[PDB]
């Protein structure tokens, strides 16, 4: 059986590779000719454990082929769309999805199964099914089938979770869901639950909104910790030993391709809400500013003129271990303080900043701001680092610092114990 | 050792019993003379699995004694306060706690260990330690010791969780925490984590606020489900199969002795916050009204004038399986519709309502409102019982109804699928 995967992003490529390694002849498609060239060389354009090893495997097996030509998709039995669905202002941007749907309409044949993996507002799958019908003259549930199979994989653990995570499949028609289930069973060992399209769409958004809201609650606990003389990270670890509690982690912010917008996708077409999801978003969105407040409070303590201060921001990626800066709170932080200080330096072991090394970025700096929890920052000799700084100041926004370095002015989000 | 337990509520009495059966001589104290009389013969003034069998055991072996005489507390090596800490308007009511503390001051000796189990705002344990010092002339950490040992037990499984639950102990002094740990290790098999008083106080409140806020999030998902044509309960069950997701349960309301007030205790002395905890409380507090909205909507659909409608409320307790109505949303619901309806009937298998049976309460009724998820309601033959009603209307506020009954006008919180 032939499967076509449209959108070879950090979830689409792994998806194509996994199916190609599970018995299917797969054709990966992406409008970006640059991405196709790189993937053909056996090396992925994205960083994800095992992706290069697995990519070469399927390329050698002859089970996976990638292209940027729509024509190569003709003859596919299944079409899986994995394109991005970011916001367009305050509205969901479904242009990438519609483009992919129209491409499928061009080559689709009777009996085809179309699966939308992209995260979308409730009602989107059915609308796209109606679009396919209008462009082909065919009928969903009779001539072709459409289903929504949202992902749950965590970047950095994608191949493992693709197999072990339980997942949901919502069919526009029952047969669509049944056909899709058989497909994923080729590698999924977790449970597969079938429902309708709208329920699957809402469930996916609910998963991510639950996460975003819980991070917001954690950040409010961080604010409260300052006033009660508590180390919020310690309090959370302690609280989480309760059989029914699993408080998330507070910090400088929430980045990535999902949490910053999925809650908005969930509210997008709602004519009525309570506002809890909205305030949680505002809370997470304001943490870079929270960190800025700690920085200026520290600079004042050290009697340092802001207009002459040199700030070293450690980390640019939206989370530790990646080179991705999508919606990174570190970037927002830089944007906030750039016009309030004399110089803002940046360093990231995975992303090119103003300086290419930690030692260099802190040399002569007045303060350090830990914006990303990269592994490199967990074994730093702050004692040695401090000796090269003009002022020993550290503002931790990622729970990197545990016991504060000696002789350093230290501030941390939720660190009311210092 | 001789341990004195002040406050024999559903946490205090079991605590006293556990210590009495763990190699300690215990004296349970409570101002309520009626409660004491019941205890020493009439076993447990409260209902909890195993409490009667366990109680008789410790009373018979002479390891546990209960009294309402302060004098009997003299000679105790440890004092454990388990009194209530409800709200008084918008303020935490610590009068019961202060009373217990002053009682302890009258009978304690040098070397005494004082443990506050009661849920309290951060900083309270320290303040009570200071009060004890001013009343006795002794110094904490030298002449006596104070620690906070918050509870995590769930009514209905108290003796089980008392033993296996990991718990937190925060001492005003390090020595107090160590002493308290050796004390609780007598029956606690779960992990015991030691920290300072304020951290322990905040952790306890964070646990319950996490639960409350997550219930409010679920309630917002319920509102959204109405608009997206989704059964929120099915969506939650599906979403919770995600490795990092555990959305709580929405419904008619949040009652009990804890969740309705603990978030307020957490914010009580905070000069600044973000608002998520506060607005979440408000959301849960308006769910009885949300249910009322569904009822009136259903009556309108049935062309029934509310002023002439007979409503049958099923459930009075704050949660299924108990007779406790503390802060019950069922009571709030009745109060809300009382003057808008001709007659409000109530039935609960554990607490006597206006009618003694489901059969009698629905006879000639215009609508049924399920306010508590009692076991009895889970097997009801709704179609059969509906034959005696004036109108077949059901408003479900506890997901007791799965598949809507045939011929009924059905509405349910978060039931957008009907
Ligand atoms: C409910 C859930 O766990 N969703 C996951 C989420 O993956 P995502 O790529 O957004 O990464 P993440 O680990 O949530 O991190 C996103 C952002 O949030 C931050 N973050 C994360 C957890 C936390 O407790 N605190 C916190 O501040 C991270 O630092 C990062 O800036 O979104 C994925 C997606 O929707 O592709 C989804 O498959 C994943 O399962
Ligand atoms: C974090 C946590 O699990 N806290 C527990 C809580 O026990 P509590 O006695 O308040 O009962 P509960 O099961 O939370 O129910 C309280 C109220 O909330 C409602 N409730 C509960 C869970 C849910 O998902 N949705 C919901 O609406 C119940 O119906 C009830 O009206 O408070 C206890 C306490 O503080 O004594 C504590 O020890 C328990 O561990």
């Amino acid at each position: 059986m032939r499967i076509a995967v449209l959108g070879l992003g950090y979830i689409g490529l792994p998806t194509a590779i996994m199916f190609a390694s599970s018995g299917y002849d797969v054709v990966g498609y992406d409008i970006r000719s640059e991405v196709i060239k790189k993937i053909n060389s056996g090396v992925a354009h994205i960083i994800e454990p095992e992706i290069d090893r697995r990519l070469k495997e399927v390329l050698s097996l002859g089970k996976l082929k990638v292209t940027d030509r729509v024509e190569d998709l003709k003859g596919s039995n299944v079409f899986i769309i994995c394109v991005q669905t970011p916001l367009s202002g305050d509205d969901p941007d479904l242009s990438y999805l519609e483009r992919a749907i129209r491409t499928v309409a061009e080559v689709m044949d009777r009996g085809a199964l179309v699966i939308i993996e992209s995260t979308i507002p409730p009602g989107t799958t059915e609308k796209m099914a109606r679009l396919l019908e209008n462009l082909t003259g065919l009928r969903e549930g009779v001539d072709f089938y459409v289903a929504h199979a949202p992902e749950r994989v965590m970047p950095g653990r994608i191949f493992k979770e693709l197999v072990y995570n339980s997942r949901i499949i919502g069919g526009v028609s029952e047969k669509a869901a049944n056909l899709a289930e058989k497909l994923y069973r080729s590698f999924v060992k977790g449970r597969i639950f079938l429902t309708n399209a709208t329920t699957a769409e809402m469930v996916k958004l609910m998963e991510n909104t639950f996460r975003d809201v819980n991070i917001a609650l954690a950040n409010e606990f961080a604010l409260l910790a300052h006033q009660y003389g508590v180390n919020v990270y310690e309090a959370i670890e302690l609280a989480n030993t309760h059989p029914r509690v699993k408080i998330h982690t507070p910090g400088i912010g929430v980045g990535g391709h999902c949490l910053p917008k999925d809650p908005y996708l969930l509210l997008s077409n709602a004519k009525e809400d309570f506002g809890l999801i909205r305030i949680a978003r505002r809370i997470n969105e304001r943490m870079p500013a929270f960190a800025a407040g700690l920085l200026f409070e520290a600079l004042e303590k050290a009697n340092i003129k802001p207009s002459e201060a040199i700030i070293a921001v450690l980390g640019l990626a939206y989370k530790g271990g990646t080179d991705d800066t999508r919606n990174s709170p570190a970037l927002k932080f830089v944007e906030i303080i750039r016009n309030s200080v004399k110089e803002v330096r940046t360093y990231d072991p995975y992303v090119r900043g103003t300086h290419d090394s930690l030692e260099k970025v802190v040399e002569g700096a007045d303060a350090i701001v830990i914006a990303t929890d990269h592994p490199e920052f967990k074994s730093v000799n702050w004692e040695s680092i401090g000796k090269s700084m003009r002022h020993k100041i550290i503002i931790d926004g990622r729970n990197i610092i545990k016991e504060p370095p000696v002789g350093f002015i230290f501030r941390g989000i939720g660190r009311g114990d210092v």
